[PDB]
C-alpha cells in the first residue's frame, strides 16, 4: 500500500483553506488534527470557491462520525463519502487532493 494522500496532520485551518481554494476540483479534502480542540480530527472539503470544515466528531465507544452514521476508523469515514455526499444541500463526495 501507500500512505493516504489526505492526512496533514496538525496544520492550521487557515494554511487548509489557503491549499484547498487553489484544487480544481470540488470534494477534494484533507483531514487535519484541529488545534482548538486539541486530540480530535478535522475534515476540510472544497467545493466551488468556497471550504467546508466538519468536526470528526467522537463518542464514548471511540466512533467516528460526521452526521448520524457512526465509523471504526477515520479511513472508514472518509471511504464512505467518497460514494455518499458529506452534505444534504449539495452533492459533495470526497476525492483525492491533486499533488
Ligand atoms: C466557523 N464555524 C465552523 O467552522 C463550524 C463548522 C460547521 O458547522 N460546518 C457545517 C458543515 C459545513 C458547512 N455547512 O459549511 C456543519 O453543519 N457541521 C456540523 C456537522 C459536523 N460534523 O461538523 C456540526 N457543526 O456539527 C464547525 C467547525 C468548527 C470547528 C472545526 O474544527 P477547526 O476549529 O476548524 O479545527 C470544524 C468545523
Amino acid at each position: 500500500m501507500k500512505p493516504h494522500p489526505w492526512f496533514f496532520g496538525k496544520i492550521p485551518r487557515a494554511k487548509a483553506e489557503e491549499m484547498l481554494s487553489k484544487q480544481r476540483h470540488d470534494g477534494a479534502f484533507l483531514i487535519r488534527e484541529s488545534e482548538s480542540a486539541p486530540g480530535d480530527f478535522s475534515l476540510s472539503v472544497k467545493f466551488g470557491n468556497d471550504v467546508q470544515h466538519f468536526k470528526v466528531l467522537r463518542d464514548g465507544a471511540g466512533k467516528y462520525f460526521l452526521w448520524v452514521v457512526k465509523f471504526n476508523s477515520l479511513n472508514e469515514l472518509v471511504d464512505y463519502h467518497r460514494s455518499t455526499s458529506v452534505s444534504r444541500n449539495q452533492q459533495i463526495f470526497l476525492r483525492d487532493i491533486e499533488q
